[PDB]
């Protein structure tokens, strides 16, 4: 049959017919493989083998890569899904898997790997750093070539017995959704070897036929026993080659190990691998038929290298060669493709040029424009070696100069681009289109979506073509035939209308009347709609869903008004195929909200209203841009022209060659995404500042002021007398940024007043007046207080140290974080694991950690997934070390002729160096003295105080934070967070534990509770939660903390102040909810009160001081629960899509035995 | 001063004198480099920073990998020790470290790849699966080279931002006992660019001057953030070349990129790496003394691979070349090494025969008659190629034919065996007394040993060597001057005289 | 444990009378527990695959004692005693059971000897030193003791590496 599906899911339909056993741990955009098989599964889709397909995830992909060893070792066909960090730490099991000869698949979705920078998008990088495991790699360049390939890997390894790597393009195609011939499991079993199976069975683990595998060997035998297979990876193109013409029977299409198109006398050829075949066969028939003598080498079987299956789809004529590779080697004389191109042709006496180069790195785009440059290179006289494309070397001038623009698209092909918003519909419908396109004409169908960074209210673009021919744009569009604003923000914000077709289509989402166009449409927008003679249709899709009560959704409505102009099939023909399609997503919510969607649909059709345009549009002129404000050299160069999407256009120059980059940049975004923003009512507030606690972007914060410093204020600046002995005669304001507020109404809730004095108003009502006011506020002096920092309210008045981060509205990780920095910020040093934390608090160009008015701030880093305790242990010796070098120049400067004062200072810090405070005191003092001590020596005393002034940023004592989600913590990074712990270095570890994978979409991890759902656990997570804590507190001198601060502000500040003093490992493990919970965002903290309350979730603290002082360690900070823990449950749908009543049952049961082991170390 | 000492004592001489930091787990046969340095910590050495290696022990080589990364991003100099699986689970953090150039030197005894077995023995398969990570990568061929390399890759890799593996061979080098000359840690201290470390120290993390590093990227500018750091490898070729300079006028040893022995006129050359490279060029001084055409190509800097320093001693009459790799990787094309040579003579238009074998994988004998028949098989008429040496390839067919046995040992060495009990002191012995005749003599003096799996009751072989001349034979003794049986029981058991002179 | 047990050329595990004893696998230092858990794994997935077809013979025109013993491994396939006692009878009466049948019926009695090695429940034993289960494979080892499964784990303790020399 035909169906629309990407790559992911075409690769999972093999591998789920083929497999018995498939042992997976999730990493983006492999993962999407991994989840639909486990539906597959708990829906009951049988295998070739009668049976549904046994899907287990491990703790990391080196767990998966042993469970798939040992699986196959003893007689389970095994597959598993991966791609980048993780295919790398399975790589050791990958020698062993093809040492033994055992018969496997692998299916990874290319992606990038973790240098400079971490990148979730394609490349080869990945599968080029396993090519010497003895895995045979076979490579896809479409979807329909993925559904072909993974059926060609499973029968080849059968016959084989050689493993095979069998990948394709991250997202590029593994998220690229395409109309394909889908292949019927019954045909894959007439197709299956048996008998190669049945021989897999015999040579099994089995103590009635025994054997040893896996031995130690010495070198007398060792290195004939690694030749001893060299007739199987002989005979593996033959086999690869074999099945290959047992596909094409089946099938109709022809795979070989190398493909070759183009002009059968063609003189340039192209070699290549992946999706690139596709953008680079697209551009050869264009080029061919314009007379080119060009062609292009598509590589299928990557390892095992046949030059036999090489050099018989190579043309006589050919002499020059480019090499393309998806990866970078650095150093290298050349990438590995280009090294295997160059190696077979000397082999074999061929004159051939051959020349390498570099593309689509990252998931780089690589269009046809960018092919025929790789052509062009190889007309000129001299081409250019060791060359990239697609970006622009300014520093080492390898790029490719792209000459000329060219359209190598179908004629036939229809072209859309949607501007959404994130998650306003807009990618869902678009893939419903494309199911309804592909589902019901002729016409192939492809759909890409370039997604946003930030979580929520980010830019999302969608890609569709349909046509006649097949669909081998493997690339963005260039020129649409019609173009969607599904948000009218955007315009005058992006340049939506790049490259419209002369007299496509634009369709546009606005309540703005054809006369408010003029003032409403920028000038360039309205040049191009009348120069190119654009249809302009506008539609008010939000009066629409208010009327009929669908609140704001406009996806309904703004995919019925696509269908009616886009002209792609009968009117007629898509109502019904929406309607159908609405029945099958709104069937179950009820009748009312089925005829709902049904009304958007009709009253969709009648409100699409057409622009009648003056022609003098097209001579409208651009309006006098303000006087811009000066902003440092990083935000105009680089954060401004890639939030204005044009990163693509930053040379190399741009970028610094480690990846550092600088603090404190999320305050220039300012994105005003809030539809609400929290008033201050100045004579409801009690001065609490638990507003400013809770907020997840640190958008509302206390300011205190001298009523001198209130001059230049607005007149809505009104403030309050300041109430506390500390801020004696100061004026109080709360304050909100309302252009960095997200309108979650977390403040608002956790007001503890009696009337509201915070009171949700829409932003655009109060945003010019609240602007004033926040730049105000922001810009008043610093007010020195002493306010004690261990309360709630007094460390408030400590500057937030992380703000305006990419975390969802209402996120309960951030506020955590932000309490640490205004509790230490001055003095620590970030290890974040990968994760939720790392993409809300590293993911360039801008970053949510800032500095203080004297310039000092977290510092930040983030290595892996799997390593970020070690991460920050290595950092805690570093530290260590660095504080040494500078005691030891302190020392000598005891025995120098310098002022009291200075050794005054100096003896103080010797003897206060480990203690926080007095490390300040008497660091700032050595500070202060340095400038006029080193004035006053001479000769090598004055060396030995320069040597001080080189490490003085080493007297205050640091603190480390090892920051991770539950995922890292109870999972992939558990092995290595045990040993740091049990190392006693000082450092603190906080666990921000969402109980699920938040950040690839909501997994299971150990620290799941029983009955829970979560991918990869659909039917519920039988085993109850992994306790982390007793496991820490069972070393005895590790500090132990279980925290909730929607529960206990006051628990969690005594937590973080004994765990940060004490001279040893801490663990915090934070209560964070999530999105993930499916509970409103608005009541986050109040679900954490629910929590502590009902019994699921603990507080206590071990401190290992208290044994030394004769006292209990453990401390149970709430020992009798009030409310139901049933209860709990169902205010969160992760639990009521459940509903089963066995799993409700064993998780009260797990919380009281938990709740009374606690009493136990208490009493 | 001159000393005896084994590759794994000169390496962790020189890391112990260059770092203050060092993140281990221990793994044969690189452990003893952990093992020697956390005895000198014990008993107070000094470093050139003058304080004591702080060593740190992981539960793994992934944690110790990211152990060596938060050290170095946070400003202290960090070095490590690892092999084979070892260095398998470093690779991810090793793109990182890479990535972020940051100064750094893992010293490898290169081990073979746990496959259809494990082995502990030497070969360059953990070496070569980490060829990618964007680390230089340096090759020492004997104890006196892994001493002035590892002194190269330390001082190297401060001035060039990107970090070293300098590896050597697994038992075959890092066991091998050698009488070298010893560099003082003061004069390593004397060539250090201390401007270097200080800047190092200055992009640490540190909350005072803070800033973020290992972000997430999209597509529109990690491409170009990747390409960013070209001018730092093209550069390291040069700051290898004047690093090894410094080490020449300290040392009087003169290290190349590619080192060439043999005759101007050769006609006939084997690329190599590794101690290999000894075992060649004492082929070579015999056959060249007989009149053969022949030379040898040592590849000491193997990443970042430059050609200009590669064609520069290669000879213009050379016309077939036979490449050697210490590793296998199935179903290629062929091995590394083979891949580079041929590519790089493919660039610069050379009408070269290029041949490429494997040899010596799991520390398997590589010997001068194996040598030899690699050159026989560049002098037939048609070389066979994808070849192997040193085993009997009866089912495939890629090993060369071992025609006849040579003898390529400087006439004046003496050469010993001793066949001992597991555990009955005769390899203690045999080391006090290399020891000996290397202190109070100007001989060379070398040792290697023959070990069993079993700790007790298993045969060992001792092979021992002196001479007027440096000891180039890393292969098995093949006419011994004295046998020593310190055991009865073998006399009739194993071929004791076996090629007694 | 992998060097005394598992050092080519000889191995010392060694079998019965019967032919029956204990296949040995090793994987890597870090994956044991994993690598066990695969085992586990797959051999309940052949074990399912047995007993599918002995489910069928149940259907199929065999001997009433056949079938008596049939019924009997299905009721117990999860103890180790009862899928041996009933297991070995299906073994015995295999052969004859096989020569009374034809077409489809000895088919599906010669996929039963095809498999007759899964009817006595296997027993995984994960067995590894201190080193693997406390340091390097302690992630993995936790991982597979909270999933259920059930394997042995025997560990080894000698308080040190002892092959390594004593780190
Ligand atoms: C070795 C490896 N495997 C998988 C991934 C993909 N990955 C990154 S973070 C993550 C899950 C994060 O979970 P958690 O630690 O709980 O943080 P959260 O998002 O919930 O805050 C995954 C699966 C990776 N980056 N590296
Ligand atoms: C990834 C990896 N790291 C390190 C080693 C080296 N190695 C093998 S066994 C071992 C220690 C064995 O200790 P233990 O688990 O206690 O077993 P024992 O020999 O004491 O019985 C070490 C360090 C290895 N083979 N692989
Ligand atoms: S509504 Fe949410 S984001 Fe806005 S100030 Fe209040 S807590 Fe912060
Ligand atoms: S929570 Fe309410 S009472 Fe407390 S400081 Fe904020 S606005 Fe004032
Ligand atoms: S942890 Fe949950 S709420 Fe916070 S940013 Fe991640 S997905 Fe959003
Ligand atoms: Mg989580
Ligand atoms: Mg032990």
């Amino acid at each position: 049959p035909k169906q629309t599906l990407d790559g992911n899911t075409a690769a999972a339909h093999v591998a789920y017919a083929m497999s018995e056993v498939a042992t997976i741990y999730p990493i983006t955009p492999s993962s999407p493989m991994a989840e639909i098989a486990d539906e597959w599964a708990a829906h009951g889709r049988k295998n070739i083998f009668g049976k549904t397909l046994q899907v287990a995830e491990m703790q990391s992909e080196a767990g998966a890569a042993g469970a798939v060893h040992g699986s196959l070792a003893a007689g389970a066909l095994t597959t598993t899904f991966t791609a980048s960090q993780g295919l790398l730490l399975m790589i050791p099991n990958m020698y062993k898997i093809a040492g033994e000869l055992l018969p496997c698949v692998f299916h990874v979705a290319a992606r990038a790997l973790s240098t400079h920078a971490l990148s979730i998008f394609g490349d080869h990088a990945d599968v080029m750093a396993a090519r010497q495991t003895g895995f045979a790699m076979l490579s896809s360049a479409s979807v329909q070539e993925v559904m072909d390939l993974a059926l060609v890997a499973h029968l080849a390894t059968l016959k084989a017995r050689v493993p095979f790597v069998h990948f394709f393009d991250g997202f590029r195609t593994s998220h690229e959704v395409q109309k394909i011939d889908v292949i019927e499991y019954e045909d894959m079993a007439k197709l299956v070897d048996w008998d190669a199976i049945r021989a897999f069975r015999q040579r099994a683990l089995n103590p009635e036929h025994p054997h040893q595998r896996g031995t130690a060997q010495n070198p007398d035998i060792y290195f004939q026993s690694r030749e001893a297979a060299n007739p199987y990876y002989l005979a593996t193109p033959g086999i690869v080659a074999q099945v290959m013409e047992q596909v094409a029977g089946l099938t109709g299409r022809h795979y070989h190990l190398f493909d070759y198109a183009g002009a059968p006398d063609a003189e340039r050829v192209i070699v290549s691998m992946g999706s690139s075949c596709e953008v680079i066969e697209e551009t050869v028939n264009y080029l061919v038929e314009k007379g080119e003598k060009v062609g292009l080498i598509k590589v299928r079987l990557f390892r095992p290298f046949s030059a036999e299956h090489f050099l018989k789809v190579l043309p006589a004529s050919v002499k020059r060669i480019a090499v393309l590779d998806r990866t970078k080697e650095p150093g290298s004389l050349g990438e590995p493709l280009y090294e295997d191109v160059q190696t077979v042709l000397a082999e074999h006496g061929k004159n051939i040029l051959v020349v390498g180069g570099r593309y689509g790195l990252g998931s780089k785009e690589f269009n046809p424009s960018m092919v025929k440059a790789v052509f062009d290179n190889l007309a000129a006289t001299t081409p250019k070696n060791k060359f990239t494309v697609g970006i622009t070397d300014d520093v080492t001038h390898t790029s490719l100069e792209i000459k000329e623009h060219i359209d190598t698209s179908p004629k036939g092909t229809f072209r859309c681009k949607f501007f959404g918003l994130g998650s306003d519909g807009t990618v869902g419908a678009n893939k419903n289109s494309i199911k309804i396109i592909g589902d019901h004409t002729d016409m192939y169908a492809q759909g890409y979506f370039v997604y946003d960074s930030k979580k929520s209210g980010g830019v999302t673009i969608s890609h569709l073509r349909f046509g006649k021919q097949p669909i081998q744009s493997a690339y963005l569009i260039d020129q649409a035939d019609l173009i969607a604003c599904h948000n009218p923000s955007y315009v005058g914000r992006y340049n939506l209308l790049e490259g419209i077709k002369p007299g496509g289509i634009f369709l546009l989402n606005s309540t703005w009347s054809a006369e408010e166009m003029d003032s409403r449409l920028p000038a360039d927008m309205k040049r191009t709609i009348a120069t190119k003679k654009l249809k302009f249709y506008n539609i008010d899709a939000v009066k629409i869903a208010q009327e009929i009560g669908l609140g704001s959704r406009i996806n309904v409505i703004m995919q019925t008004a696509f269908f009616k102009i886009a002209n792609v099939i009968p009117v007629d023909e898509a109502i019904k195929y929406i309607k159908d399609s609405i029945v099958k997503t709104y069937g179950k919510k009820g009748d009312k909200i089925l005829n709902m969607n049904f009304a958007a649909v009709d009253r969709a059709l009648e409100a699409l209203e057409e622009i009648k345009y003056p022609a003098s549009w097209a001579d409208a002129v651009d309006e006098a841009a303000a006087t811009v404000t000066e902003e440092p050299e990083f935000i105009q160069k680089v954060l401004r022209p890639i939030n204005a999407l044009k990163g693509d256009e930053l040379p190399v120059s741009t970028f610094t060659p480690d990846g550092v980059f600088p603090v404190g940049t999320t305050k220039y975004e300012k994105r005003g995404i809030a539809v609400n923003i929290p008033q201050w009512q100045p004579e409801n507030c009690i001065q609490c500042n638990q507003c400013s606690l809770v907020c997840p972007h640190a958008a509302i914060r206390p300011y205190l002021a001298k009523p001198a410093d209130l001059a230049g204020a607005p007149e809505t600046f009104v403030t309050k007398d300041a109430i506390g002995k500390e801020a004696a005669g100061l004026k109080f304001r709360i304050q909100v940024s309302p252009l960095d507020c997200t309108g979650c109404g977390n403040c608002a809730d956790v007001c503890p007043a009696k009337v509201k004095a915070l009171t949700m108003v829409p932003l655009e009502e109060v945003t010019a007046v609240e602007e004033a006011n926040y730049n105000f506020a922001e810009q008043l002096p610093e007010v020195k207080v002493n306010f004690n920092p261990a309360t709630v309210k007094g460390s408030q008045f400590r500057q937030p140290l992380l703000e305006f981060s990419g975390a969802c509205a209402g996120c309960g990780e951030t506020p955590y974080v932000k309490l640490v920095t205004q509790l230490f910020g001055d003095r620590m040093i970030i290890a974040n694991a990968t994760g939720c934390s790392s993409i809300w608090g590293g993911s360039a160009p801008a970053c949510p950690y800032t500095v203080n008015r004297q310039g000092h701030g977290p510092a930040w880093a983030s290595s892996l997934f799997e390593d970020n305790a070690e991460f920050g242990y290595g950092m805690a010796l570093a530290v260590a070390k660095r504080q040494d070098e500078l005691a030891t120049a302190i020392s000598k400067a005891l025995e120098a002729p310098v002022s009291a004062a200075f050794k005054a200072a100096c003896e103080g810090w010797l003897a206060g160096k480990d203690d926080a405070d007095r490390s300040r005191e008497y660091g700032d003092r050595i500070k202060a003295l340095l400038p006029g001590e080193i004035s006053q020596a001479s000769g090598e005393v004055k060396d030995l105080l320069l040597d001080i002034d080189r490490q003085k940023d080493y007297l205050t004592k640091k603190s480390i934070w090892i920051i991770g989600g539950d995922g890292w913590a109870y999972d992939i990074g558990y092995g290595g967070l045990d040993h740091v712990l049990a190392s006693g270095a000082n450092v603190n570890v906080l666990v921000l534990d969402t109980e699920v994978y938040s950040n690839t979409g909501g997994q299971s991890s150990k620290a799941t509770q029983t009955g829970a759902v979560a991918r990869f656990a659909a039917g519920g997570k039988f085993t109850k939660k992994k306790d982390l804590g007793l496991m820490a507190m069972s070393y005895g001198y590790v500090y132990v903390a279980s925290v909730a601060m929607g529960a206990s502000h006051s628990q969690l500040m005594k937590a973080l102040i004994e765990a940060e003093k004490y001279d040893g490992p801490s663990l915090i493990i934070a209560y964070a909810p999530c999105i993930n919970h499916g509970i409103n965002m608005t009541y986050s903290q109040r679900e954490a009160k629910k929590a502590v309350e009902a019994g699921y979730w603990p507080l206590y603290r071990y401190n290992p001081q208290l044994a030394q002082e004769g006292k209990n360690p453990f401390i149970l900070d709430y020992k009798t629960p009030t409310a139901s823990f049933r209860d709990f449950l169902m205010g969160e749908i992760r639990y009521t899509s459940l509903k089963a009543e066995q799993l409700f049952a064993k998780a009260e049961a797990d919380a009281k035995a938990r709740l009374e082991q606690y009493k136990k170390l208490a009493e």
